[PDB]
């Protein structure tokens, strides 16, 4: 049989091991390889032609629909982004993940394992030069036209991924299809961006199983918006989505669908959901269990969704598979559409209760009217949010790539502004430092504040970071755990020192304010690493702008407001999860490794930037003073330690011996002693001939986070 | 609040995540870090020093029983590498993985943690230069000699590993201290090293809890047996081992002993089994349960353990933990030993069920009667048992360093005879691969040795390898796996090719036929990849030497032999796990990624080395010619598969179209184009650009597994 994982055994294991996949590149990709250069030589006309003539080049174990695969593309490239949330960045077409598990057997992908195989001779054929993950959503828009409708635009540049992300939670549910994350509609569980379990959304039959409209716009309304949508964009991207293609539910899929890809046979070749009477299915499709196309052209745009829906009335039932769906109660609709692959037939459109939601929702029913008023309104309303949806997870406008990227700049790409002047030289830096390290600003203000602008970076969507300065903007200037009073006295210095700079000069010469906080940074850690006798030179990349007001959708940052803060040992009193899991989760979006959190953590509290300028965790003496302090006192067992009376988050180390209080700390602090895998990295850095080691590990790791949003020069 | 991993819900995915472990090296250790090398800086003398005075200064925190921690520290490094199997290798103390979950939390090791503990200032006073693996054994060394009892020899050379060996599989069971491995008392299931679940070796209180002398020493036997050790070697470590400390459990563990490190609260920084009523008492000490030392002097070597148990007689009776034990039934040994705590109070012997196996079971009474008239033949087998049971998972004498290495070289380390002549140079290396081309055996073949001679390489233990070209000797020249008849023929030749070259050599130069096996894989994967228009020079190693069978343990060989083998397409038809698990589990022994191992069989297909010369997974129509077309065609949805018709391991590939007979192959074959990462791989590599790609991974990987025994070099 097969082994038993450490997580079986104690449920409550840190898991560390998302901090494992930032280590290594699972996969067989060069570590030298540039993915952008290759994007960089691709054709993408050649690439879009081929999928051209794919779109009506129907293979026989899948027959396309109307003899045109388009609007199952779509439905493609909507899933691969579909399931990004805001609260983490995470999930999304970034990496193109739809192909592994647990997405790629997700009740909601049934079927879309056909259509990825389906573009596999394309994705062959230039090979390295784009990824399946470009490749989804360019077949989407391909796709969308082919059959009629023209996109905003088109950007390469997402990396395929070679396994899952082992960070995303998708829940709580212990089964597919079921749901534990709401008792009442549009009150979903926070930081998940679906109602149920293995679904993108919602669930199309209603909440709950229950086709009531009503209660269903509830919940697509709080899902779309946890992604990063509101109701214009909502109802385009519905309406706009569902004015192509059908929903297959000839029968019902709980008995006549094979395993999903996952537990398939393996003579099926990752292909799943194979149907008992076959797989080369046409008028016996099975999908969602749901039939019946939503307008009279489903391969074409028009304003057939909005026009059924609105002009008709329609009532629940149950359709041939078992599931809830809507017809209309007049004979007008009835055998309007012409089947999808039979000549001698029609089928009545059919519309589901996430459909009639748009309708009876009186504030989606505003919002679709005036599309049906004006379709050309209708047409860019799906156009710009089709974009966004496909792209927002890239990161800022640096990272977007290729011919048909819009000149113009959407606030989503969170926009930076360019230098229109010259880079500080070698000289003004350290005249620069010097400057700083003048001020009255200590290195625990230097240090903090550094970290506050750089640490908002998360790998998931490419958001944040420290280039901007963002952080003397909204909302971040206000976040609790920035101490608003105390950085705004940092950032005048700061800002003074950048006025008098650059008014003395007299050739055109800049420093950003963005720049100077990382700058200043780097020196106050130099300068604790000086105090403990070690020469050090930090790398500094000159060059971060100073973004405005109007580059910053400031609402939108909110979703990086850190809840736990390990650097500056901060906990939000409300956490559901202990402290260490946000620790290593946020510290998953900082690519960081288990060490790499280790030495960077260890190293700071001998510093000593700790929010509201705390002790907690501050085994040192000599603060300010870059040592292994942390790790020596933190292992010696002549301390004992134990929880602190009457407190949540504080606990007490103890002299075994005379009881005395020699330190205090949290959980942040004592995860490095308690789980036994950092336990094993802190003895090393704990070791009498280490410092030098952690010294140089805390600043490799220091300088990483500082430049981690520095895609420029990548 | 925690992902809820592929594993959950799909209990039978491919467990690829032990590949994954050789992709990256977790830990805060530098790539160029030489740790045999950082030994030779460690003054051993002075750390067994301080280990001898360790011995006797007690820790409050843990009173030193009798005040020595010698027997304790015996049972540390016994359990750390007890563990060990032959079967994989697997387990053992060569990476101290005693240290993380699940073996720091197994219930066979309660309060081993405290031993580990008390080792912690000195693994931090010398740092790399003495590894936490080497400093538990060479703890368990200096406590015996304290005891008066030289040690045969210690060696250094165990590396750090920095997590467990998620390679290793303990058992089917759902739960500690149960098993579901073996009927009767000897029926233990193959592959296994222990009949309990979270035991060393077996249950101290008999099979399932029963006092039964006899069925206990049929497990004590498979176990042991399982171990490397056969009945001398068992009575001599279980003997001599109990000649020191005691069984603790002043009352019941199950009640009065708090969470396994693993599930501990974060306070207790690392260590578990909190004792309800004082963990400082020392009286009142609780681990397994049963109460009482063996002998009247613990802290003494000597013949007490034998004496007591053979002089005397003993009866069952719960002790004082309600576990089962014995006491003697003659009043004669009362009271005959100290108190471990309390200078004012004695205490009785007692033995377990596993101690009066040896005294009932036939051929262990033999030889515990012999060790009595003997003190020196007990000695001279225990001091040589403790020294095989410390190493034997090292490797060859290669591996062992410090001054303390005796200079005997033992059986188990597999010797290697030096090589008494002159190295080939470029010039002969180059003459001697033309030479092995111009015979008449093909690229198969020479691919097929080659592999057979290197493919037992096992990094658990270190064993196995192409150097010393054991593929002739037994058992190997006779596996089934390696077609005796056919290697027996390219041997011939290569023999032939060997003496032609020695006896024309003016000089001293000569070459081995385990050089020459290698060299010829070489020459043939050049050939083939010459034939594809690929010229490509694989770096070669000459140096090996070819060992005789006088210096071969020909028998413990035995558990080198694969019952599947990807590269040749081997199944056995008996192999109770899925094909392609094993195939896994293997490719781990070799330290292969999910990567390389599907470059070294996709290309390998194109080459044509299969067992018995099958057609299997051959999708290729120009064998012996290195190419990608085993993943081009793998990959051609214009192919079908499904199962063979009377057939355990064959699957046909149909013409979706036509539905001739296309292509044959294995779940092995297979495997690659339906596990979803695998297939990510194979997408890369029949992409029409990757066949350069794969040729260049195809042969660095070969390369590789052809170098991997060569640790001279390293
Ligand atoms: C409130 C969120 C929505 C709900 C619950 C939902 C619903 C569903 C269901 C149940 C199906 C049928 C699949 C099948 O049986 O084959 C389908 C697909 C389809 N979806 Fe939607 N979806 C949402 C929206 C979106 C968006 C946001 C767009 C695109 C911008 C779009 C896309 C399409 C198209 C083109 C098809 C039909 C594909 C084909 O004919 O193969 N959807 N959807
Ligand atoms: C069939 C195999 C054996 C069984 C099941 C077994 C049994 C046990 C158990 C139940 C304990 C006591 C744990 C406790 O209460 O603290 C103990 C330990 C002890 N064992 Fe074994 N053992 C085997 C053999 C061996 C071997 C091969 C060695 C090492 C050469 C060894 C040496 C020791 C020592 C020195 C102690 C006492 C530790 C102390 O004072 O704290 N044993 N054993």
């Amino acid at each position: 049989k097969r082994p038993k994982s450490n997580q079986d055994w104690w449920p409550s294991k840190l898991n560390l091991e998302i901090l494992d996949q930032n280590a290594r590149d699972v996969g067989p990709v060069e570590d030298d390889f540039d993915y952008a250069e290759e994007f960089q030589k691709l054709d993408l006309e050649a690439v879009k032609s081929d999928l051209e003539e794919l779109m009506t080049s129907s293979q026989d174990w899948w027959p396309a629909d109307y003899g045109h695969y388009g609007p199952l593309f779509i439905r493609m490239a909507w899933h691969s982004a579909g399931t990004y949330r805001t609260a983490d960045g995470r999930g999304g077409a970034a990496g193109g993940r739809q192909r592994f598990a647990p997405i790629n057997s997700w009740p909601d992908n049934a079927n879309l394992d056909k259509a990825r195989r389906l573009l596999l001779p394309i994705k062959q054929k230039y090979g390295q030069k784009i990824s399946w993950a470009d490749l989804m959503i360019l077949a989407g828009n391909v796709a969308i036209e082919s059959m009629g409708f023209k996109t905003f635009g088109y950007a390469g540049g997402r990396e395929d991924a070679f396994e899952e992300d082992k960070a995303v939670n998708w829940g709580p549910e212990d089964e597919f299809e079921t749901q534990e994350r709401f008792d009442e509609p549009g009150e979903i569980q926070e930081g998940l961006g679906a109602s149920v379990m293995g679904l993108i959304y919602v669930n199309p039959e209603g909440p709950d199983g229950n086709p009531d409209p009503e209660a269903s716009a509830k919940n697509i309304r709080q899902t779309f918006d946890r992604m990063a949508m509101n109701d214009k964009e909502t109802a385009a991207l519905i309406a706009g989505g569902h004015t192509f293609g059908k929903v297959h539910g000839a029968d019902d899929p709980e008995e006549n669908l094979g395993p999903e890809p996952e537990a398939a046979p393996i003579e099926q070749q990752g292909l799943g959901w194979q149907n008992k009477n076959g797989n080369s299915k046409g008028g016996e499709m099975i999908t969602t269990g749901i039939e019946g196309p939503w307008t009279q052209s489903p391969t074409e745009w028009d304003m057939g969704y909005i026009n059924n829906l609105l002009d008709y009335e329609w009532e629940p039932e149950k359709g041939p598979g078992g599931a809830w769906q809507w017809a209309p109660k007049s004979e007008e609709l009835k055998n309007s559409v012409p089947d999808a692959h039979d000549p001698d037939e029609k089928q009545t459109p059919m519309m589901l209760t996430t459909d009639i939601a748009l309708k009876r929702d009186p504030d989606y029913r505003e919002v679709m009217e005036t599309f049906q008023e004006n379709p050309m309104e209708f047409g860019m309303n799906f156009a710009k949010a089709w974009y966004k949806l496909t792209h927002r997870d890239m990161g800022p406008p640096e990272r977007f790539l290729g011919p048909e990227v819009p000149d113009e700049e959407m606030i989503w790409q969170d926009p930076l502004p360019d230098a229109d002047y010259d880079l500080i030289g070698d000289e003004e830096i350290a005249e620069l430092k010097e400057e700083i390290l003048d001020s009255d600003l200590s290195v625990s203000q230097l240090v903090k504040t550094a970290w506050a602008s750089a640490s908002t970076y998360r790998d998931s969507d490419k958001r944040g970071g420290a280039n901007g300065a963002r952080l003397r903007l909204e909302p971040q200037k206000n976040w609790e755990v920035n101490e608003p009073e105390q950085l705004e006295t940092v950032l005048g210095t700061l800002e003074n020192i950048q006025t008098e700079f650059n008014d003395s000069r007299s050739d055109g010469t800049q420093v950003s304010l963005a720049d100077l906080i990382v700058l200043g940074g780097n020196a106050a850690v130099e300068q604790a690493a000086a105090n403990a006798g070690y020469d050090v030179e930090i790398p500094f990349e000159p060059g971060r702008v100073d973004a405005g007001p109007e580059h910053t959708d400031a609402p939108s940052f909110d979703a990086l407001k850190p809840k736990v803060d390990g650097v500056r040992n901060y906990i939000q009193d409300d956490i559901t999860r202990p402290a260490e899991e946000v620790l290593v989760d946020n510290a998953d979006l900082l690519n960081l490794t288990a060490s790499e959190l280790t030495a960077l953590i260890g190293g700071m509290r001998s510093i000593g930037a700790n929010y509201q300028d705390t002790d907690l965790g501050v085994f040192t003496d000599e603060p300010e003073t870059l040592t292994n302090d942390f790790f020596v006192n933190l292992l010696d067992m002549g301390t004992e330690w134990e929880p602190a009376a009457d407190s949540e988050h504080r606990y007490k180390g103890l002299d075994r011996d005379t009881g005395e209080v020699k330190w205090e700390a949290t959980r942040i602090d004592l995860i490095f002693g308690s789980n036994d895998r950092l336990r094993a990295i802190s003895e090393v850095y704990g070791s009498a001939d280490a410092e030098k080691k952690l010294v140089h590990d805390f600043v490799d790791t220091w300088s990483k986070v500082m430049k981690l949003d520095r895609f420029d020069l990548e």
